[PDB]
């Protein structure tokens, strides 16, 4: 096993709430050298081996790199940097010789914080090494994942390494909104619910417990043995989900 690989993966742009711009960068950086690398050779500039998103936790960074690889047709491959903390130089090795197996892919590095945090430790090394070894216009592309860029070792962020950052943040109001509706979608939902309030009322949620908020209201419907969820089935969600954060 090692790390989760994902033969092509059933997430679309459809699925991810808000985040437009955001997605937008990502596809100029990853997608748009994938189905025209030519381009980026006429005019003479290399595009990113790697992409590193930054913010907190559940608001899409897997999501979009998820997204991603379906559009271009990629494999996609995940490794949680916790896992590689113990060895494990060998298992970067493996990796990277896979994606390239298995290419065109999308290598996903989640938490890379606790791999190359600030003659370098021998995991990151290989992870340097590996970067280095593949060349832009290439068909293997990295994505890494973070809380913390701030506290990244200065040489993940050199040229040919992962030189271009995005910030993805909590939903704003109107797309927490979206993130409610998507993860309604294969679930009846009356007519007179108000998404908005719905919205105004999860200030700092992230994604993962908007689709929480789905998932108890969808619950709350079933054991009252109704066949379709009302506002007040969400707005019972979201008192539940805001009761587990408190219980860390
Ligand atoms: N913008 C969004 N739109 C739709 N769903 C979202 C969004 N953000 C998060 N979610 C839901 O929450 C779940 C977890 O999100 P995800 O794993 O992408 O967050 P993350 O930024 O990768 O966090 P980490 O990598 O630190 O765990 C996803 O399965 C997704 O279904």
């Amino acid at each position: 096993m090692g790390f989760e690989v994902v033969e092509r993966p059933n997430v679309t742009y459809n699925d991810i709430g808000g985040l437009k711009k955001q997605l937008q960068e990502l596809r100029e950086a990853i997608e748009l050298p994938l189905k025209h690398p030519e381009l980026f050779e006429e005019v003479g500039i290399d595009p990113p081996k790697g992409v590193l998103l930054y913010g907190p936790p559940g608001c899409g960074k897997t999501l979009m790199a998820k997204a991603i690889a379906h559009e271009v047709n990629a494999t996609f491959i995940r490794v949680v940097g916790s896992e590689l903390v113990r060895e494990g130089a060998r298992l970067v090795h493996e990796l990277f010789e896979l994606a390239k197996e298995k290419a065109p892919t999308i290598i996903f590095i989640d938490e890379i914080d606790a791999i190359g945090a600030k003659e370098v430790n021998r995991t990151l090394m290989q992870l340097l090494a590996e970067m280095d070894g593949f060349d832009p216009r290439g068909n293997v592309k990295v994505i890494a994942a973070t809380n913390r860029p701030d506290i990244l070792d200065p040489a993940l962020l050199r040229p040919g390494r992962f030189d271009r950052l995005i910030e993805v943040p909590l939903p704003d109001e109107f797309s927490r909104a979206q993130i409610l509706q998507i993860h309604s979608r294969k679930m009846t939902t009356d007519d007179d619910i108000n998404w908005q309030e719905l919205a105004r009322s999860t200030d700092e949620f992230n994604g993962a417990q908007l689709k929480a908020v789905t998932v108890e209201a969808g619950m709350i419907a079933l054991r009252n043995g109704q066949s379709s969820v009302k506002h007040e089935d969400f707005v019972e969600g979201i008192s539940e989900v805001q009761a587990r954060k408190s219980k860390s």
